[PDB]
């Protein structure tokens, strides 16, 4: 659709992140399907929580990166088919960049919700290369992490930032981890148009179809994955 403007906030590596450009798998899957479909297209940086009320204001065309397919999301916009897996979120402080896989976690403790889907999930992804703590509750892992007792906490993400923003810690920040494990799999995450926008939607999505089938999605997967 020749001119198509999209937003993120690019604080989410390994899906979108600061390189002053926008970069990262999302920030490549945009820009190939722009190119696919012809359109000229910009990514803009935007606080997370200004995002879907810019999309449905009309300032921007689409959102992307690292955002979860949810049933709640979808009855606010309409998404894509999904072009990766879900992301389960890591919180950690900003000061140092994690790798959130079994050797890059490598002697770090990481707390979660006792019991819960997260804590079986982290048994199963990482086994024993991790330390689990586990608490009674998303808060207390978070008094943890926030005094420096445990290095990221895993578990739902719109109620971490709520505590965040409540208790005014901005320090931590997210780390995306996509979910190969098919146990846990869920919708994947997509691109964001505003609901009812069907021409647009379908213009994205036989677009996403398109670099599958060329290889340059394929090769955009082996870049960051
Ligand atoms: N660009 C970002 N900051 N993305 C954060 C995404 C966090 C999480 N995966 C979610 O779906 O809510």
């Amino acid at each position: 659709t020749d001119t198509i403007k999209f937003a993120t906030e690019a604080t989410y590596p390994p899906y979108v992140y600061m390189g002053g450009q926008v970069e990262g798998f999302g920030a490549d899957i945009v820009k190939a399907v722009c190119k696919q479909m012809q359109a000229v297209c910009t990514i803009s940086n935007q606080p997370w929580d200004s995002l879907i009320p810019s999309l449905k204001l009309g300032k921007f065309d689409a959102l992307f990166g690292g955002m979860n397919i949810t049933t709640a999301r979808q009855k606010e916009v309409d998404f894509t088919d999904p072009y990766y897996t879900n992301s389960v979120s890591f919180i950690a402080d900003k000061n140092t960049p994690l790798t959130l896989s079994k050797q890059g976690l490598k002697g770090k403790i990481i707390g979660v919700q006792g019991g819960t889907t997260f804590d079986s999930y982290l048994q199963d992804s990482f086994g024993n290369s991790i330390t689990i703590q586990r608490y009674p509750s998303e808060e207390d892992a978070l008094m943890d992490l926030t005094s420096g007792r445990v290095d990221a906490v895993v578990g739902d993400t719109p109620l971490i930032k709520q505590w965040l923003k409540q208790n005014g810690r901005r320090e931590y920040v997210l780390i995306g981890k996509p979910v190969n494990d098919p146990n846990y799999f869920g919708k994947g995450v997509g691109i964001a148009v505003k609901k009812g926008n069907q021409a647009l939607l379908l213009k994205l999505n036989k677009a996403l179809a398109a670099i599958k089938a060329n290889g340059v999605y394929a090769a955009i997967v082996q870049k960051y994955f």
